[PDB]
């Protein structure tokens, strides 16, 4: 079965993967994004409420460990991690585990987070929030 | 999807940007007033309200920093930001994201602002306000 | 009788060996990982219980000698160990004991084990829990 | 092939070089003028309309630096460039790449720049526009 | 059969080599730039479309190391490599695996590159794009 | 009956040998590469599939002990070996019993293999895969 890539993603074109088509969950499994993916999708089940959970993945972008994240999780709970979506949306800020690979490359100080992507209402550093141009 | 400029900006004739149509809103991805555009759209976001906006806006243009502009907002909400118009108006004193980039590089101590960018009632520090000769 | 083997399996395509029809159990003699799947197998005996059992199986995968897993144990009763499943999931992370004798040898200081390998809700060292893609 | 060159320029009468007939595009390899030339093409594309190219042009001949150029694009786009017109009139005054390398060389405060040239309406410091006395 | 080089090749007039007829495709065995080659054509298996391929295949001839080019691949797939081209155009700047060996030699620091080497329409550092000046 | 060798064959031009016709299986017996070649037929025989025996292969020629590879074989199962392929292709990569013996004796670090010589998708160390020029 093909996974389903963002249209930007260095993925696309790619045996395995497409664009218009495919799995919209994936751990990106034979590329480098799938640690970042399995991350990503830890960070999802550590906080089950999607906002702060984003906020956590946001930080995640930021550069900051992912040991740090499994600190600040209230409690010990541990359960399997759902795939995160490979295409959560459709515009250049999508927060795939691909783009934030990219962002921890690049180690950027801050990013811009489109609307598809929920935040907490209250400032987050680092984060700019604006409208999804297009969604899936 | 073509995005729609002024027809004084230095966008009109690239690929990608045209005068007689196209979006007209926009971040203006991969120009440097992406930067300007997207304060711009934080700060009508801060402001809900049009008057207060622009006149925030206009101290934007004039060369106050956005830090300053997000600490004078009374709330600490904080939600998606909508793209700022490319083409409020048809003047030349249009308020577009590339004219506050443009004002903000020269450090202009005085500008002059249409009436279809409508502003605060009372006096503003370095604001002129003038009738707009031609309207979207 | 042919044994039922994982598809990513180096047993799939020989003598003795299936992947689409097969025994599901087996200690898969002939083999090397036949020592892996005994030692597995008396694991699942020491811990009656799938969870911890299957957390000394993950541990054991990590290196840890199986001597300390019998030490581990809290009693001292010793019944006759059944075939560990040849095929527990169909997934790339089913905790086969070719995957297990695998893991040994590449010593392994951490590895991701699907959701159909049931683990202690709390956090175990090297272990990271992710959802099968696909079931037997 | 043989490049024509201008009746001023010293390239005239060599190999490779003619005044009465010639490519009238040239990058000008083997020459100092060379580098000028492609820095000059690529001005031309990074303003696709001629008359702010022109503009940046007549500033790079004033001694500004080629990276300020870039700098001051308002896109991010890097197409091809064209090779620039080695013969754009015959008068003096010709914006040839020799010429402005020469100037270059000089440091010049200003320059005087013939109608074949054409350049934006509004005054350019250290521009001075006359008429081109003969035209190609 | 003799293998097409381009006229500007050091391996022009010599046994096994034409500049009018010969194979369009080599590894270009026998010679040093055989190990260019073969690195350049293991990056057209990489990155399989050719804009991505080739800006992979300038910061190769700027010096940068291909283990790192490996590195740089989303997937860890490895298909066998198609030879290179030998005469990709006609011009000076033709991206032959000679001139690719040529400027490691040199170790320079920026490179010109025509327009029948398709590259991103984004700056690259160190690469100045002109026009191809006769083509394949 | 004459064994048909490869073209750069030093078997070429002997007695039992030719070029153009003879068996295309053979075990070279009366050469020294008659031994590699029983080896080689050996891990054919270890792995069924020709993709990891000739991945075994490869690692053989790049100096790794057969007893070891008699090691990594999952099973214990020893089947008669039929003669390995005296012309597997036509290139100079032709991983034929005589190309092995030469690459051992040299004790090369890295090794080119043509695409007539099926290898596993992922990368292998000191291996690098191009195009067969031509094929058997
Ligand atoms: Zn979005
Ligand atoms: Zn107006
Ligand atoms: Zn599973
Ligand atoms: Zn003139
Ligand atoms: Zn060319
Ligand atoms: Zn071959």
């Amino acid at each position: 079965d093909v996974v389903r890539v963002h249209p930007d993603s260095s993925l696309a074109g790619r045996k395995g993967y497409s664009t218009t088509e495919g799995a919209l969950y994936s751990y990106l499994e034979g590329t480098r994004f799938h640690q970042t993916a399995v991350d990503m999708a830890e960070i999802y089940t550590m906080w089950p409420k999607q906002t702060e959970a984003n906020e956590q993945v946001c930080l995640y972008a930021l550069g900051e460990s992912i040991e740090s994240i499994r600190q600040k999780c209230p409690v010990d709970d541990a359960d399997a991690s759902s795939p995160p979506k490979t295409v959560p949306c459709l515009c250049r800020y999508a927060m795939t585990p691909e783009r934030v690979t990219r962002l921890r490359m690049n180690h950027v100080t801050s990013i811009i987070v489109c609307s598809s992507f929920p935040l907490p209402k209250y400032k987050i550093e680092g984060v700019q929030k604006v409208k999804c141009s297009k969604v899936m």
